[PDB]
């Protein structure tokens, strides 16, 4: 139950959410610098 986001650095990096929560779409990248697009946000954190 982690919720996994990816860089246009092209890294992916897993943060906590709620997983009752609609996990925002994108995000800033906490990795390098960027905006990290959300993946599998169907709903749970780790729905996929």
């Amino acid at each position: 139950q982690a919720v996994e986001y990816a860089c246009e650095k092209g890294h992916r990096f897993e943060m906590p959410f709620s997983v009752e929560a609609e996990i925002p779409p994108e995000w800033e990248c906490k990795v390098c610098g960027a905006q990290a697009l959300l993946v599998d946000g169907d709903g749970p954190e780790e729905k996929k």
